[PDB]
């Protein structure tokens, strides 16, 4: 565990993303870059991988695949495997699918064979980039050498971006929204979040796109990854779960959206609209009530509280009403139970949860996979940090795509909901670097 001062001209996000690119170039390894409270943590190389699927748990290390069957809660299975990783390393990193959340609501029967639930690895090396210093954990001579070369050449200039059209509706989001509105009017549920994919018809450079978008966003967490054939990046607007080593558990429901980034006065008009708009206030209050009910399932009695209520949270191309809910983890619970209790995020699924999540199987493109799941960083001291995976781009096989959604309630209209998806997609769409 050594350290290097940070060069002077240079932003931690830019240097961390460039490192991720340099190390791909040199050593051809998987990685996950996770930004958490001014630390850009590059988890580089896979020492061991835990793959949780609907029908199997695998642990893979140094060639060898151990296969195990599992029953009961997916969080119990994942927790057993991850807690073992964390005997050998201080931190473990990866992603949790939307589909991980469905067991709690009696929907396990619906997942196809081999449906991914989670991928969580211990890195070979961590490099931690912050405003002051670069810290190196377990870096090998080959890696330090290429860090030293990066510092010698400086960061690349980011090229001009290349645009994508989001105005088309190949998946029939507007039709699908109308179906949900009819269901809500008939009393099937109160709210469902539906979404649409947007295809990117060219290959993107994930690290350079990560850098360009980061200059134009203010997320709670961010990530850039290449793991098991998936490339992804995103600017997470809210925590679905964080669990501190001291047992404090946080969740951050966001509900109510307007555009941001359109000019200071226009943005202020929108803010004032949002903060005073009864429809948005009511749905925000309802969302907080639901999140509180969820966190209360894992909380020490009397410990669940709203610590920040209905405040505007600026997130690049959009601004939201947000709250922050806290509790103390009951001694009878654990970090994975806490995740499960809050999964999938109420503000990315629906209310009531079981009916809303089921509507998503019927009325959205499934599996959702990474989208509306979480990107996660777990620590040996008990920590769990789980950023909700929204405002993200993905590449798997020859397919590169974006995905965004909107909360549909009884008085929703397909046009305004499609536009809200455009607003959210604009977190990324002006910032796509080809290659």
């Amino acid at each position: 565990s050594s350290s290097i001062p940070m060069p002077a001209g240079v932003n931690p996000a830019d240097l961390a993303a460039e490192l991720a690119a340099v190390v791909t170039e040199s050593v051809d390894e998987d990685y996950l870059l996770y930004e958490c409270d001014g630390q850009w943590v590059l988890a580089a190389g896979v020492q061991a991988m835990v793959e949780l699927d609907s029908d199997e748990l695998r642990v893979i290390r140094d060639g060898v695949t151990r296969r195990q069957q599992w029953s009961g809660r997916p969080g119990a299975a994942l927790g057993e495997a991850v807690d073992r990783l964390l005997l050998e390393t201080d931190q473990a990193f990866g992603w949790v699918a939307f589909e991980f959340g469905v067991h709690r609501y009696g929907l396990q029967q619906r997942l196809a064979p081999h449906t991914p639930l989670a991928r969580v690895f211990s890195p070979r090396t961590r490099i931690m980039v912050s405003e002051k210093e670069i810290r190196l954990f377990d870096a090998g001579i080959r890696h330090r050498e290429a860090i030293d070369r990066l510092l010698a050449t400086g960061v690349r200039e980011v090229p001009q971006s290349r645009s994508v059209d989001v105005s088309d509706d190949p998946s029939g989001f507007r039709r699908r929204v109308a179906v949900a509105v009819d269901e809500i009017a008939a009393g099937r549920y109160h709210k469902v979040i539906l979404s649409r994919c947007v295809e990117v018809p060219f290959a993107i450079d994930f690290p350079l796109t990560y850098r360009l978008g980061r200059r134009h966003n203010t997320p709670v967490r961010s990530f850039l990854l290449q793991l098991g054939g998936i490339r992804a990046l995103g600017y997470s607007p809210e925590l679905v779960t964080a669990v501190r080593a001291d047992g404090v558990v946080i969740t951050e429901p966001l509900a109510g959206t307007r555009a941001l980034g359109r000019g200071p006065a226009i943005d202020r008009l929108a803010r004032d609209d949002l903060e005073s708009n009864s429809k948005e206030i009511v749905e925000h209050a309802i969302s907080v009530r639901s999140s509180l009910e969820e966190i209360t399932d894992i909380a020490e009695p009397g410990s669940a509280a709203v610590i920040d209520f209905m405040t505007v949270r600026e997130r690049g191309s959009v601004q939201h009403l947000g709250s922050t809910i806290r509790a103390r983890l009951d001694p009878s619970s654990d970090r994975m139970a806490a995740l499960e209790a809050l999964f999938p995020a109420v503000t990315a699924s629906g209310i009531p949860k079981a009916a809303g999540v089921e509507a998503i199987f019927r009325l959205d493109e499934c599996p959702r996979g990474l989208y509306s799941g979480a990107v996660v960083m777990l620590s040996a001291d008990g920590g769990l940090d789980a950023a909700l995976t929204l405002r993200a781009a993905y590449q798997v096989g020859g397919r590169t795509w974006l995905r965004a959604g909107a909360g549909i309630i009884e008085e929703s209209e397909p046009e305004r909901e499609f536009e809200e998806t455009c607003e959210k997609l604009s977190t990324l769409t002006p910032y796509l670097v080809a290659r």
